[PDB]
């Protein structure tokens, strides 16, 4: 258990501490904990994502990225937090700026913490791209260029990567499967499931099955808008889950 | 998504800051931050609980309690942390000393931060009681005296108490339902659910339902050996949850 984050204003407490550490130019264990705490308290918790944005958290994120460009765990934790923010459809419009899209697109090539920074940045963009081209009112980083960078990132990851992430539910990922608005978001989501059932089948195969992932992946194989590579990946995900 | 992983260097860093603030005799925001950070990182994370104990956490706890006997926020943070430690079965043997049991039992009557200190002390003791009488050994006070104080504490709390707690999973509470070793621990766990579904149904009815709490509570009501007062609380939880699905 933990305290009541809303009543205690814990999101604000963390962001104030991050601001103090950033001014002292220190990325120590306390700085990294503060971001790790924000990542963890925003999991499936939109009110905490909303409070992060309303307390100017995006500015602290960008300033920390620039002041600490080689701090890999810091980058992982910050991008995990933003991955949770990006799952909230009502908050995504706040991510649709050239400043923010450029950062996420640039992080697709990050080699920090193995694949975690690239993966979480691709997740952020996958939820953004799911809203369709009308939602992309940003002129610089063109949508098609970011999309091609997302395909490049996904294909570059080792499918047997061990991972510094966990999911209590696959529902935000599964929501990217039954749609043709954004094939790249569907491909990211299929890769996410494939990697997890490949490397951690005992935890993630039962999770994927219980939440209805199998019919969703079968539908991908029959889906006109899905790319050949996504259909091939989806059949293999079914493959490992049936063995289970 | 989330990441709940042990971090030896951070547990060590937090314990060192607490020890420093202890020597300074100052329970400032940093002292509260450090204990609340330990509470946060032990949530659903047994590895950080194990590291806390390996790096002398119990002595720091006792010393902070003795140095700062009226600081309610500190007590709430420390007992929150210990509540997470006590969920780990392999770590509970390290809590079985007369020194620690007396401290926890004497917190059952605490009025610090509403009910939070008394509630978390009772939770620590509920997981301890679940281990049975052999684990208690010759620890003092006697196991039956502590059990009676736990019953009394539970009945003293307002069932509609507002709370300074959050659960992301009820797993450690549900673990105390399908067992007959410790009736008081089953009662504490049923109370914990009853309070949360009474006061925060929109959050906790869906969690309890999704995590399989309904069959466990139904089983308590059908168990011939369960205490009627616990059966009636379990029934009220089922009633509240069944009502919840109606509204939605």
């Amino acid at each position: 258990a933990f305290l009541h984050v809303g009543k205690m204003g814990f999101v604000v407490t963390m962001l104030k501490l991050i601001q103090k550490k950033l001014l002292d130019k220190t990325c120590d264990q306390v700085m990294e904990f503060s971001w790790s705490a924000l990542w963890n308290i925003t999991d499936e918790t939109p009110d905490n994502c909303e409070m992060f944005l309303n307390f100017n958290g995006m500015k602290l994120f960008l300033d920390c990225l620039k002041e600490f460009p080689e701090k890999q765990e810091l980058h992982r934790n910050m991008l995990g937090l933003l991955g949770n923010v990006a799952e909230v459809k009502e908050l995504r419009p706040q991510l649709m700026t050239s400043q923010f899209i450029s950062v996420f697109s640039n992080l697709l090539e990050s080699k920090a913490d193995g694949i975690e920074v690239s993966y979480n940045a691709c997740g952020v963009l996958s939820h953004i791209m799911f809203d369709g081209p009308e939602a992309w009112g940003v002129c610089e980083p063109q949508r098609e260029e970011v999309e091609e960078r997302m395909w490049a990132a996904i294909q570059s990851w080792d499918i047997n990567s061990r991972r510094n992430i966990n999911y209590r539910s696959f529902e935000p990922i599964l929501r990217l499967l039954p749609q043709g608005i954004s094939p790249v978001s569907q491909h990211w989501a299929t890769w996410a499931l494939y990697n997890l059932v490949s490397v951690y089948p005992d935890k993630y195969c039962p999770l994927l099955i219980k939440e209805g992932g199998m019919p969703l992946l079968r539908d991908i194989i029959k889906m006109a808008t899905a790319r050949q590579e996504t259909k091939e990946m989806a059949r293999k995900v079914i493959e490992h889950c049936s063995n289970f």
